[PDB]
Formats: C-alpha cells, structure tokens, sequence
C-alpha cells in the first residue's frame, strides 16, 4: 500500500504562481518524498507548462477533470488523448466541488472512471457526504452509493490503477471539524465496501490507497497517517505553497 | 456590425495539431481576413500555447468555457482571471454540446455571462433548438427562453461585448439539413428578441453580431453571409485545417 500526498491546486493559482510552485516543488520534493508518492493537480490551463517543468522528476502530475472520450466534438471538455500526449496519466473524478457546483452525479463519475481505467489511466476518485446528509443519518447510504454506482462495471483487473479519497464535506467550512478517528471510521467503511464490490476483492481492498481529503496541514498530517486505513492526503490550501507542501513529507 | 468567422476546435485536436494550425493561421489569415474578424477557440489545455503563437496578430483567441469566479476553490474549472493573464478575453457560453452533454441550463449560462460581461470579457453566447423541440413547435419558445433567461439582468451597457450564435441543432447530424432562408428567419427572430430585451435596445439589436453555427464550409459561406441577419459563422470541422478555414474569408 502506497502513501500518497496529492496537492489539489483547484482554480486558486495564476499561471505565474503555478510555474513558481512547480519549480519549487521539483527542486525540493524529490529529495524529501522518500517512500511517499508526490502528486500535483494543476488547473488544466497550466498543465502543459507544469508538466514540462516536472518532466524527469518523481513528482506525478494529474488533471482535475476530463470527459469520457477520445478526441471528438465536446466543446469545453478535455480528452484523455490530450492529457496522454503531454504525459499526464492521472485524472481526478468526483471532487466535492464538481459534485456540488457542476452537478456531477455518481453515474457521470462512473462513465469517466470506466473510460479512464480502460485506457491505462490512474483515477483518483473522490467520495464524501454533506452536513445535511450526515445530520440525516445518510453517511453510510451516500458513501455506499458513491462507491457502488461510481465503480459499477469496472473490471477488477483495473483497480490497481484506482486511488480513493474521502472528503468530509460535512466538516468542510461548516464549521464542524473532523478528528482523525472520525476519518478513520469512514476509511475503514470505504475499504470494507471495496472488499464487497466483486468476487475476490479481498486483496485489492487491502492494497488500495484511501487518502484523506479534509483539512490537511503539516501540523496534523502525522496524526492522520497513524490511522490504520488512512493512506495519505488530497490536500487543498497547504499544497499551494512550497513551504506548507514540503512540510507534509 | 462586424462580420466574424470563429473557428471552434472543440475537443478534436492534439496539441501537435493545434500548434501547427495556429502557426498556419498566423501566417495566412491576417493577410486575407480584411474586413472580417478572425477568431479561434482552442481546447483549454492548448490555450497558453496557441495564445503565445497568435500574440501580435489580428487573430483573436477565445476559451470554449469558463466558470463564473475569480481564482477560488472550484476543482476542474477555469477562471476568467487565468484567461486574462494569458491574453484570452473571449469566452464561449452555452454551446449545444455543453447544454446537451454537460447539462448546462439557461441559468448557469446567465451566471457565466453576467460574470464575464461585468469583468470586461467578450462573450460568444450560443442558442439553438433540438429536432424534438422543432418537431413539437417549440422553436420560438426555446430560443426566446435561451435569450431571456440567458441574458437576464445583464446591464445594457455591456451588450457591446456580446456576440450571438445560432446552432440549428435540429439539423445537426439528424440528418435534417438547414437552408440559408431557414437560418435567416431564426436570426431575424433572435435579433427581434434582443430589440425587446431592455428599454432602448433598438440600436444594440441592430449592431449585435449573430453568427450562424450550423454546418459552415467554403462552399456555403457566401450564401449564408448574403442573408440580412447572418453576420458570420461559428465553424466546426472546416475551422480545424488551414485550407478550409482560409477558404472562409
């Protein structure tokens, strides 16, 4: 099981800032990442640039979203054919901001995930429940649906290229705040749902990385990683400056 | 009233192809565009690149989509702040592929359009009805709604930066085929709806460019431009190779 520290740059950075961050990362992170996998997700407008900078390093670049098609007539969308051409082979699916602000359903996630995994991409699939869902007792039902419907029909032989993240959307500026034990109990559940997904899923459920996607910072990373089923972080704000990002490793 | 020939590269091109097309365009189109405005819309992954190539030329670059926010926490989205930084000041809203495959509503179009126009961008707003809408007699109701709800609350002083396109989605591989008179009667209607949008809209309705977005090719462009209310093209396939694109001017 890999430990992964993934920085999500969201739509927060200028191209100037992205390029400075990329160079800073390339100079520092490979020397301190050690056993941990380093990953970054720049805005699509900046991917080509950032990708050229990080070429030759151990820092993996991913896209924040894509559409489930090769080159074709889909105005506004990015194709995995376009990403592959610039060496980007990781794509994020189902981020809470996309589910909430862009109306992405489990089913649209599933079509992305099927396409990406069939075509040799790594997928970083995000799940998580809102405060209203949690307050209504729907944590289990929502997570279980996100996993089952998100991963429906995916050939088990492709799960080696699937990474999960749990976003405690309920604590995300709500301002409930999530403890490492609260995160742990969700990660254990999620891992148990993977173990039930298809016949013979026992080994895959134990090797799959499940990253924590709530608030992750140098001051709480070690406490999160100590939890048995937490395998890293999908990190927001702290990933967007070199000093905080480097502090995670 | 400007005549505009806008090429939509959709998600159809590799970065290699986009860069070759950009250089080809820069070398040829400025010498033949003459009175016509030339515009291109590359995939977002390629915009930085293409934008650098076309810098200093008369060929205008636009984005195929964006979100209605400055830099902020919207995973997967592109900000007009990011576009402005690389000199892209035109954004397309409401393309039929986005309405159909990405579920974009009139209201989500309206929020994009309000944000873009408030912040000194030019907007290329696409409208059009499906075969089922047309067959049901909803052409008027659909177009009228797309315009009224799309442009709700937009300060009239910003309409100078609004361009329209009509996509005859009903004829778009359906395979009904649209004549220049059929296009004309829609463009005249659309122009009449703009003239009713706000008090004193008479002059703006006569100066606004309304581009035809059905099948546009060197062999039918002159027949389309002869129609009284057709002011250019938003062009798909023919825009994606230099010889066909140059044939439009």
């Amino acid at each position: 099981r890999k430990t992964i520290i993934a920085g999500n740059w969201k739509m927060n950075l200028s191209l100037k800032e992205a390029v400075f961050l990329a160079h800073s990362i390339r100079e520092k992170i490979p020397s301190i990442s050690k056993d941990k996998v380093s990953m970054v997700f720049p805005s699509t407008l900046h991917l080509e640039n950032v990708s050229k900078i990080l070429e030759g390093s151990s820092v993996i670049v991913g896209a924040q979203n894509c559409y489930h098609s090769g080159l074709a007539a889909f105005t506004g969308e990015t194709s995995p054919d376009q990403l592959k051409e610039i060496g980007v082979k990781v794509v994020m699916v189902g981020h809470s901001e996309r589910r909430q602000f862009l109306g992405e359903s489990n089913f649209f996630c599933n079509d992305k995930i099927r396409f990406l995994l069939k075509n040799e991409f790594t997928v970083l699939y995000c799940v998580g429940e809102t405060l209203s869902e949690r307050e209504s007792g729907k944590t289990l039902e929502v997570l279980s649906s996100q996993i089952r419907e998100g991963l429906k029909g995916i050939d088990s032989v492709f799960f080696s290229n699937l990474i999960l993240a749990y976003e405690p959307v309920w604590a995300i500026g709500t301002g409930k705040v999530a403890t490492p034990s609260q995160a742990q109990e969700v990660h254990s559940f999620i891992r148990k749902e993977i173990s039930g997904l298809f016949v013979g899923a026992s080994s895959i459920s134990e090797s799959i990385s499940i990253l924590y996607g709530g608030s992750v910072k140098p001051d709480n990373i070690q406490d999160l990683l100590k939890e048995k089923d937490i395998d890293g972080g999908l990190v927001g704000g702290a990933s967007q400056k070199i000093s905080s990002f480097a502090g995670l490793f």
